[PDB]
């Protein structure tokens, strides 16, 4: 019942000069620059009424947030079609981001993502956002030490082999349902990248959560972070962790993170879009 008095800022498309493309809609990246005298890197992401319906939708829940571990919108384009206008974080997303570079990602690293997104989901919390759609896909990362989640094509208030059971059987998206797709994210970090479930087809994944099975440990998981894992997997919501006490345990963790993961190694006038307010 709280207004939401977020702005949408409309921005001409002369304002921002793209340079090269990063997907394929398809997803391109660029300078915006506000009669401002700064430079912004963003990432700019045809008739079909349902595609700018949904479109704006993403807007509307990306305008809405403001957190360090969220990315926002910085704007929007009305041309002869709908753009969306986004921080660039510069080093893709972190599923890629952990693939990449699986020989040189440390505990530090690791446990601090995990910190990271718990804090981005208990913010959305407080917002009364669902985001339905939490996986390491749609966690962006501007610096090795900085990562925000991000595609709220879902968010309110299909990706099977990361929702809840309730979700799965009865169309049940709880901010507890968040948390199973949290742990589910942690392990895609902790396993540097595998595919959850991998062969299990889609059909069966219900049918073999329900006979009680999980996700495997990962090795380089002490059972202290797996005990975590699993008890986001919980088949009474409630017994699942919240986001403020993963919060807690992934940083308390942190503080020394050798102990719990047993890993073998251990332009001129541009503002980053945080620094523009
Ligand atoms: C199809 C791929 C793809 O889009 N990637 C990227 C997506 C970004 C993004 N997405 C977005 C999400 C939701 C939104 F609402 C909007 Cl508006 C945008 N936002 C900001 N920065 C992004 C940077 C990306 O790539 C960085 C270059 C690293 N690469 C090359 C070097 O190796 C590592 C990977």
């Amino acid at each position: 019942e709280a207004p939401n008095q977020a702005l949408l800022r409309i921005l001409k498309e002369t304002e921002f000069k793209k340079i090269k493309v990063l997907g394929s809609g398809t997803v391109y990246k660029g300078l915006w620059i506000p009669g401002e005298k700064v430079k912004i890197p963003v990432a700019i992401k045809a008739t079909s009424p349902k595609a700018n319906k949904e479109i704006l939708d993403e807007a509307y829940v990306m305008a809405s947030v403001d957190n360090p571990h969220v990315c926002r919108l910085l704007g929007i384009c009305l041309t002869s079609t709908v753009q969306l206008i986004t921080q660039l974080m510069p080093f893709g997303c972190l599923l890629d981001y952990v693939r990449e570079h699986k020989d040189n990602i440390g505990s530090q690293y690791l446990l601090n993502w995990c910190v990271q997104i718990a804090k981005g989901m208990n913010y959305l919390e407080d917002r009364r956002l669902v985001h339905r759609d939490l996986a390491a896909r749609n966690v962006l990362v501007k610096t090795p030490q900085h990562v925000k989640i991000t595609d709220f094509g879902l968010a309110k208030l299909v990706p099977i082999k990361w929702m809840a059971l309730e979700s799965i059987l009865h169309r049940i998206y709880t901010h507890q349902s968040d948390v199973w797709s949290y742990g589910v994210t942690v392990w895609e970090l902790m396993t540097f990248g595998s595919k959850p479930y991998d062969g299990i087809p889609a059909s069966e994944i219900s049918s073999i959560l329900e006979k009680g099975e999980r996700l495997p440990q990962p090795p380089i998981c002490t059972i202290d972070v797996y005990m975590i894992m699993v008890k986001c997997w919980m088949i009474d919501a409630d017994s699942r962790p919240k986001f403020r006490e993963l919060i807690i345990e992934f940083s308390k963790m942190a503080r020394d993170p050798q102990r719990y993961l047993v890993i073998q190694g251990d332009m001129d006038d541009v503002v980053d879009a945080d620094e523009y307010l």
